[PDB]
């Protein structure tokens, strides 16, 4: 039944600077070296950690305890494992002697060369820092695996002008070998992934406004659909609720598309933020979701599917939780708040988990 | 004799994305909460690690071994300790009960609020990623400690246009409370630090050329001078040797200034890159130093000081070493190559160490 393997490289919303948003995707079970990244925060560094670290598992927290039981953060039915998947690792183990002789750094370069394509949601630095700093790895060899960075224009235009511009970073897109490329996607259009037999469908969403400019700051939701099984996952960039009159109902458009085109049984997971707990703090919430806003969005999706079973069976994987100087880990607070609000709103057998770095989900 | 405490938050040259360049400075022994940062790669995340991790000490490597003895990377006379200094930690311990009640995350916010001023060498993303992602922490409170980002114009203009621009990052400099400010420094001019009784003297250096534009890419060397003791440290941005005819001898200007104005006995350390080992690889070396180029620069400084004792007693702390898919840790290769070349060039009792994240130097 499992179609997707999702490696959580980074699920941190800030303001600490490591492990920011990046998810690796591949088909379940298969052993090709090729990998897709959604966003570009945590990258090589995190792959290396997972190659070393790989039960009463404890995960980092730094609140009530420095480490906490893994099960506290996840739905009890979630198919999750620590480390990289057996099949991802098998692409290194295709050569017996070579795998054993290769040190951790070498293994990291090898796995990382397989990242063919990034789908970037928006160009905020926390979503691109690993993509950028890791990028010179592409020049380690003559016979070279090339990388492509995909996005809607609001992302690609910014990367071209403000990142790969010989000021913030050497303009690797200008190098004649074209080992790093920027490519635009059209919104709402079914586009094809390059290696996997998957469709990718990007949708624009709102993510606040400029501090100086007041201009809308856009983000992206990506649908990945396995063509054979028709199973899908939704992987989201940072997002806030739409404003009734002053703007386009981008989220309504998105949920309507999902309900029309993807039966709930085929929706294997949504990776979506809840940056903040219910406790106000407007400065930290701008451009983001809190549990009431996320539950309101899921309630809208529920209304569109229009089943008496609610969202029963749906896996919601909560990403981009921010640190806060609070007594309790906000991931735990948010998880409890979301579960409470889902129960209050009668959303059915909805399965809510927090995304945990250094783990793979099987959906 | 020790005047400076230098906390190494990040000394990684890339392409792995965590622990990139950032050094914290404070006067030795004193317990004020205020701190200076040079560069802005590793930040809050690394402070938090150091608050938790704090003998046969092993440090991360990931080559021949995943962890290696600390002493392999340093000169035997180097005054170094793991973790934050006792006096830095004392600023938290001024309140007994409060310190004990505060969790690791809270302690991290508290220490980090003390970073008053950043001195940025150049705006490449690896030198600013932590500064940027950490910056919203400034809005955690009403009665707020404010931060200032200092640099030469080649840095500040780029940060204004390409980073704090509501596209790559919210433009926090436009927020009316002015809790984050960008300020320019004049090159070669003795300027004053805001809290510590220190002079700061910035010098422009070369750091390669644009891939697309061919334009010179500049960097900065910072001299910090304690006015009472007259002791100085030099903390460097990324740099390459000058080209004889085609450009200004920026490095010659710098070493000449040092030899004229700072007696060797007062020069307590230089933190300077050696990104690459002697083994060629032009693509990785562009804009950077290898051991022959670094030793040539130190030889030039030696000639200017003009002593038969060479650079005896000088601490050279090597930063920004890049990963490479090699059998041996390049920090070890580089250390051996530098020591060999220094001996061959008769530079005297020069003390060479690699900068190690998660440690404090006392110079
Ligand atoms: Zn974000
Ligand atoms: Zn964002
Ligand atoms: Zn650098
Ligand atoms: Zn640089």
């Amino acid at each position: 039944m499992v179609v997707f393997e999702i490696t959580i490289l980074g699920a941190n919303g800030g303001p600490t600077e490591y492990g920011t948003q990046c998810f690796i995707l591949k088909p379940a079970r298969t052993e090709d070296p090729e990998l897709i990244a959604v966003d570009g925060g945590a990258g090589m560094y995190q792959l290396r950690e997972m190659l070393v670290q790989g039960d009463d598992e404890l995960v980092p927290s730094f609140y009530e305890h420095d480490r906490e039981p893994i099960e506290f953060f996840i739905d009890s039915k979630l198919n999750i494992q620590k480390g990289l998947s057996k099949s991802l690792l098998q692409s290194l183990k295709r050569q017996g002697e070579h795998f054993e002789s290769a040190n951790t750094m070498k293994k990291t370069y090898e796995v990382f060369q397989g990242i063919t394509d990034y789908y970037i949601t928006h160009p905020h630095l926390d979503h691109i820092s690993g993509l950028v700093v890791n990028s010179p790895s592409i020049y380690e060899q003559e016979n070279s695996k090339k990388k492509t960075i995909w996005g809607l224009p609001h992302t690609i235009d910014v990367l071209q002008k403000h990142v790969f511009n010989d000021l913030i970073w050497p303009d690797l897109t200008a190098e004649r070998s074209r080992k790093l490329k920027l490519k635009c996607l059209n919104p709402k259009e079914v586009q094809k992934c390059t290696i996997f037999p998957w469709d990718v469908i990007p949708f624009k969403v709102h993510h606040g406004i400029g501090v100086k400019t007041g201009a809308p700051v856009y983000s992206t939701f990506y649908i990945f659909r396995d063509r054979k099984s028709k199973d899908c996952i939704i992987v989201c960039g940072d997002v806030e609720q739409d404003r009734r009159e002053s703007e386009e109902s981008l989220l309504e458009e998105f949920w309507s598309y999902v309900a029309e085109n993807i039966p709930l049984v085929h929706l294997k997971g949504i990776l979506v933020e809840c940056s903040c707990p219910l406790s106000s703090k407007p400065e930290q919430l701008y451009g983001h979701l809190s549990p009431i806003y996320l539950i309101n969005e899921l309630s809208n999706l529920n209304t569109l599917y229009n089943s008496s079973k609610g969202l029963s069976g749906l896996n919601v994987i909560v990403t981009h939780v921010k640190s806060t100087p609070a007594k309790r880990d906000p991931r735990l607070t948010i998880l409890e708040e979301l579960r409470f609000l889902a129960e209050e709103r009668n959303l059915g057998d909805l399965r809510i988990s927090i995304a945990l770095e250094g783990h793979t989900l099987f959906l």
